[PDB]
């Protein structure tokens, strides 16, 4: 089964999910000097003021955050977007260090880690239809960068004790995902996949330009977490990024100048 390591990680995957050779791979590096400025590009609309988390999880990959989306509580719309995109879950990826961490890259720069909020096009009524569509789902991606602790992080760093090992779930209602999102809503956006099996081609991306800062202490709290389940031999859950796949035939597009 896959994962990161030497002899299950990213180079392995294209042989169980040969898509992962595919022509719209995400993650890719940002090149801030080839994307253009698309005036046609509407604001984004992050409409989660009415966001019913679940339940906080570790799968193995990452741990991963998941909300009620039985209905149009917390929808991503605009930008790039046609129609009504309902948040399913938010998970990271980050590094054993700082200089790593990050799927995107912006120009071969790498941040610490990458929040990811997961959305599903509603015109296709259950996330599993919507992996199927090229225009299925909207993944928001966030940088972070070592600095100053993000307060609205905090609750979640806190529970992670509590599943440390694969498997572990933890109930996490409550919890307001407005709290993770920088000041500006400035964004790149380019068609691409999944990073993780079974890497569908199904994601129009929005990479927000504005990291947002969490602190040394907080990030180390991720790195604590494990791949393993309870009773194996402990491998730390660090490195759970996939890296940048070729752009083809693609073009990145900028809603700034
Ligand atoms: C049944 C149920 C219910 C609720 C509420 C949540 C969940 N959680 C969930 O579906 N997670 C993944 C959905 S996926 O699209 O199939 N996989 C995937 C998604 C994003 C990326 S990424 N790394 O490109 O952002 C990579 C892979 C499941
Ligand atoms: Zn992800």
């Amino acid at each position: 089964h896959w994962g990161y390591g030497k002899h299950n990680g990213p180079e392995h995957w294209h042989k169980d999910f040969p898509i992962a050779k595919g022509e719209r791979q995400s993650p890719v590096d940002i090149d801030t000097h080839t994307a253009k400025y698309d005036p046609s590009l509407k604001p984004l609309s992050v409409s989660y003021d009415q966001a019913t988390s679940l339940r906080i999880l570790n799968n193995g990959h990452s741990f991963q955050v998941t909300f009620d989306d039985s209905q149009d509580k917390a929808v991503l719309k605009g930008g790039p977007l046609d129609g009504t995109y309902r948040l399913l879950q938010f998970h990271f990826h980050w590094g054993s260090l700082d200089g790593q961490g990050s799927e995107h890259t912006v120009d071969k720069k790498k941040y610490a880690a990458e929040l990811h909020l997961v959305h599903w096009n509603t015109k296709y009524g259950d996330v599993g239809k919507a992996v199927q569509q090229p225009d299925g789902l909207a993944v928001l991606g966030i940088f972070l960068k070592v600095g100053s602790a993000k307060p609205g992080l905090q609750k979640v760093v806190d529970v992670l004790d509590s599943i440390k090992t694969e498997g572990k779930s933890a109930d996490f209602t409550n919890f307001d995902p407005r709290g993770l999102l920088p000041e500006s809503l400035d964004y790149w956006t380019y068609p691409g996949s999944l990073t993780t099996p079974p890497l569908a081609e199904c994601v129009t991306w929005i990479v927000l330009k504005e990291p947002i800062s969490v602190s040394s202490e907080q990030v180390l709290k991720f790195r604590k977490l494990n791949f393993n389940g309870e009773g194996e031999p402990e491998e730390l859950m660090v490195d759970n990024w996939r890296p940048a796949q070729p752009l083809k035939n693609r073009q990145i597009k900028a809603s700034f100048k």
